[PDB]
């Protein structure tokens, strides 16, 4: 015995070879493409081959990869039956797409739509507008925080700023009981940890940090920049400028911080670009412990992965994360670009891109999404994987 | 084939009789106690064996055949480790250390001759574990505002129970605010909150009726362990309530209450429900009803709707901890209710229920030692509830194997 | 040479002999009524007796001739009162036409009325100044004047604030001290009226307070309708919340019982008055705590300072900040339809129509005190030297 | 009968000539000072006549009647104790007993965030210009926040009163809500705090660059001063440039819900309000620009109309308000006077239709108002029937400078 035989068969349907187009049509309805990273010497050692496999042939094609080839054809994925999984999924998609309500961030204008889902083992599903680049806006703002713990630790990162929400109250206070922005994913919150991030260096080079360790949350998927929104929002920051000015005068910044350099890198954070595959993955890394399902690589320690799990719950939606966190109780971020990154824990990471925006900020078919997302499915955090009443779980089997 | 012999043999260690009193005390092991309802017919069929023939007191593979027949399902998985804590003796020496952890924390006052001090656990499959004065009553004061939020949106659904009360917390600012936006209460976990929810359950009916309502329910909650009463506290919680009285009078001005609603008469219901007495041992099963999908673990009835006990630990997660709960939700990350008698209603959703008891409380009113032992409960145990089941540094799982 | 003699041919035109019905009519032409309270020994040896002659006179005059010889040497604090009462006509007349305004929960010619009595004790009315309304609110610094006319500035202010909320703040009852913010709002007046003559039974400080608004107005109307008592005791579920919870937080003086004084409150709120009779009060509050018309010293100076300075800050709810900048007067309304009006030195006044604005305040009322300093330099931050296009009565002309 | 003789035989004592030196102690005695503009007419009129006979010092009837025949009709008024504080020295030798009754509190902090023998001093001016000082009261120190009525008067004066309030509130801000920069239409809550005061700076004359209307504030203040030190001092105004990102803080937010008149450059304005804040004054210079808000907008040694009666009633009434910081309400009901104090310890007090003051000490409380100043503004009303809700007629055991 022993694996790259015994799987061989599976595949094979008894006959003495394979072609190997029925090897590809079995492995893309496991949910992974043919693009995942992790695949890449098991088909780099295919196409150089060309047409059917034999068990000789086929098992030095697998050999170095098969531990994972064995977990889609045995589906021991976390959701097994992917298939069923996805046309739910386009049918969340597509009962969203029908509710026009909404205006656009009038500041960035046959309108568009887009969900992308990639699970926390790399299993993947996009319908709709998926890879059109858009900016992420304050969807950043838990990836800059995760970051800010990941290289400085909860306690430090919390010298400076907050952990709780403020109340519908508090929608223009900037600064808690203990001088502290509220929490990390307000304005105020996120400009102090954009300070924090590598410090000491020049703003050219920290800018790049960021986008190397974007680069790693997304498997190396689209991360680029758009320029427009960078001097844009440079344009209409006179209220950004007021949080700097009072932050500064309140004495809220890491010793020797550039308080108006900082604002200008918080600028371009917020016109970073993605696209929903992208996005997905990122969220699916923060999914999935801090590794990221297509790499393998462990991208941010658990403590920052949890930190921001944590606040994305309470504080991700701006004034709606309330009634969010009760409703939906998943982890998720909206910006004002139209995205909400959405995280299920231990299950998928997602990216919902609609640009037309409620009157609060969140994409309103994004909003729809989760709603009918969390409806459906017992992905909430306070179901139990035990008893659920009519909502299904992908989880299982049939 | 048949699942009674292959148990024989799991535990007869080949030998062709078992004694009895070893069987007990593999199974004692489990986690599960010999008293368990669900296990009742099982030793029924065994001690009157026991005196059947009164010695030569083991079994033989026929005689355990028909013993537990009865609930074959749930003894296979006690032997078998298919619990979810497997190995549930390891765990209780690290309860057993964290109990002991918080022991020697002098701090804080009582809320007006040794030092009192109880945690016990009961997971989602039923395993009990106890330490210190676990059986010792108390009464739940806000530890109960949970529970009869959940039995309100069990009796009336989310969306009418919503109607009267708001579903986020206020602000660690307006901790002295009884009405929202919406001039509904804030949230369920506060007596303005508590005070309307207590409103709704079973209109129309006289307040001795509903009283006795609830305390059915709270029966079952617990598997039918103690569930008491203190009269004492009540006629001394109706001495101080002219805050409850103000937080009537301005909700009833505000048209608060459900139409025909006798608004003076709601809130000796509600200082009745603050004293209903429990234990550690007790409260530990309705916390792991909550943390089972409404079903109660060590009877298999069902109690509450999920959507009940959804809301109320997503509940007890952002509000459950007076003004420390941001702090206790980043921190810990698992739904809780501290009430001002010292003890906290602990869940750990799909793992255990839990109740710490220690009267001295802190300046925000949650129990000094349960405070320090929920956050290195979570410190030792992956249970935040923003861990990853995947990879979690240096952290216990005592939901798998080795 | 002697001062009945004096003021007999300033009248007499000359003649020796004058009619009795000349001298009340130049009487009335000066201000007062022929019934003011200390002219009646006048006003009694002449009705007993139509033409007098010195010794006829001086016999009826040397009674009262000290406040007789001011009021015909126009030494009165406004001299010319028939170009002053002229324009109030003007004022009454041009707040009768704004309609807007909607009435209470209280009980069909629509009515409005406005009275006043100077610090002379001067008078004058138009429009509906002889029918009954309860102070309601209006009667928050009366009871505050009482209560610090007994106690004394600084045992009042051990249990009631002295400034306004902030603009934002009418719906907190205690300020950052733990009181009520002032004697001017619900919170403040209930734990004001906690305090007067205390150990004795309700009954009685209801009759105590009734003595002292007898003395406020001149013993002029002041009476009672029990149906609005009745009203705010079914309807003041927001006061008993103010109550139980000050009584959570220790607001009251010790032994106080809370319940009841809430029923002494809102029977407080339910007296009666005219706009006549309230002039009067107010005038009191003009004068230093003299009433006008009677010479009787009613509230210490301490009392009618501390009221009137609370009366500006805090007397219209919420618009009590944009009244202190466009009119300056120390003011209270009440949800009656009455404005208890002060111009320090000058004069008191009462107007009232009943419907309101949607802020508290009688509607024509706030037109009138708009108009009012909008016309003469009573704004307490006019000057009494350069003015400006407005008027001064205050002077000849 | 003359108008200048019967003047002449009030002094002359039956005499047939006075002395200058008895003439002049006369009037000195009065409360007017020689320096008075509208007397030095007559003083040119006498320092000529010391030197026309070197010796012989007298003056005679028609001598005398032709050295104040120029100004008679202020000096009969003078003479005639017809000035609104009659007996002007029992007057200021209770100033002098509230002076040296707030001289021995200790309490209180400088404000050394800009930094032997302790400073202090109390100077008034009357609505009839009758004078008085003690102490440091020629030592120059900045307006500061003392500012902030003066030039609100100005812009209500050039302006009009619904312009100016079309971008600044009217009312207190209430000590809960007292963090925040706007109300609930968006405006500054009034033109006594820094938020509100940048505001009401952004427009005085606009239009024009900000050293132009600079010279326009200071020609303003030395109208207000009867032409008294009206200085400015550079070392606090780098001090405030410096130590003013509370106030750019407050500049952007303005700026982003549109706050300023269109066409606004809100750092420019910020750095004319630094400027506002560090022009120089001293207790006697201050004292003349409060009694002009004493009397309608006439300067009383002048006798010229430097703002109109609507700019300082507005004035006037949002000092009672809003002018002791967080101390107002407090301040408004145990004194009850308009007031406006500056962290550089001064307090500009007005008594309504009698006198103005600048009373400065250095030393602040912990709300930012002078110790010593605070301590003479209770003691004051605490005496006089100052209050603006004492009456003339009954007012108990307290005392009235104004009458006989
Ligand atoms: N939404 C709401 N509006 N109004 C409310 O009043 C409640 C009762 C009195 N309160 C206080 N008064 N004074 C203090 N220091 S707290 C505030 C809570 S809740
Ligand atoms: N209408 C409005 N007025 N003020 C607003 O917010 C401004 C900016 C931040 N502020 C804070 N003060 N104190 C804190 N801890 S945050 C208050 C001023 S909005």
């Amino acid at each position: 015995p022993s694996l790259e035989d015994l799987l061989f068969y599976t595949i094979a349907e008894g006959q003495e070879k394979i072609p190997v187009h029925k090897f590809i049509t079995a492995l893309k309805s496991t949910g992974l493409r043919t693009s995942d990273p992790r695949l890449k010497e098991c088909m780099d050692m295919l196409r150089l081959t060309l047409v059917m496999l034999d068990k000789d042939l086929f098992k030095k094609c697998v050999q170095s990869n098969i531990v994972l080839l064995t977990q889609a054809f045995r589906r021991k994925f976390v959701i097994p039956d992917f298939m069923s999984f996805t046309s739910h999924i386009d049918e969340l998609y597509e009962s969203a797409k029908k509710q026009s309500g909404g205006k656009v961030a009038d500041y960035i204008p046959p309108d568009l739509w887009g969900v992308s889902v990639c699970t926390a083992d790399g299993q993947r599903h996009s319908t709709g507008d998926t890879k059109v680049p858009f900016c992420l806006q304050s969807c950043v703002k838990p990836l800059k925080y995760a970051i800010a713990v990941n290289d400085l630790g909860t306690e430090y990162v919390h010298r400076y700023v907050g952990k709780e929400p403020s109340g519908l109250r508090f929608n223009k206070l900037f600064l808690n009981e203990d001088d502290k922005p509220h929490n990390p994913m307000v304005n105020a919150g996120a400009i102090v940890v954009t300070s924090l991030i590598k410090q000491g260096v020049n703003n050219a080079e920290k800018f790049d940090y960021v986008m190397q360790f974007l680069n790693k949350m997304a498997g190396n998927e689209y991360v680029g920049f758009s320029n427009a929104t960078f001097q844009s929002e440079r344009e209409s920051g006179d209220r950004n400028f007021a949080i700097g000015y009072y932050l500064k005068e309140k004495k809220c910044f890491p010793e020797g911080t550039d308080m108006v350099g900082i604002l200008d890198f918080y600028f371009q954070l917020c016109s970073i670009e993605v696209t929903c595959e992208s996005a997905s993955v990122m969220a699916a890394t923060l999914a999935n412990g801090g590794f990221c399902p297509i790499t393998g690589e462990r991208v941010l320690s658990p403590e920052a992965v949890r930190n921001t799990l944590s606040l994305m719950h309470s504080c991700g939606m701006y004034d709606f994360s309330g009634q969010f966190a009760f409703h939906v109780g998943l982890p998720a971020k909206s910006g004002v670009a139209g995205g909400i990154l959405l995280v299920v824990p231990n299950v998928m990471g997602m990216m919902c891109w609609s640009p037309p925006l409620d009157k609060m900020g969140n994409s309103v078919k994004g909003i729809h999404f989760c709603h009918d997302l969390v409806s459906l499915c017992n992905f909430h955090n306070y179901d139990n994987l035990r008893h659920f009443a009519k909502k299904l779980d992908p989880r299982r089997e049939g």
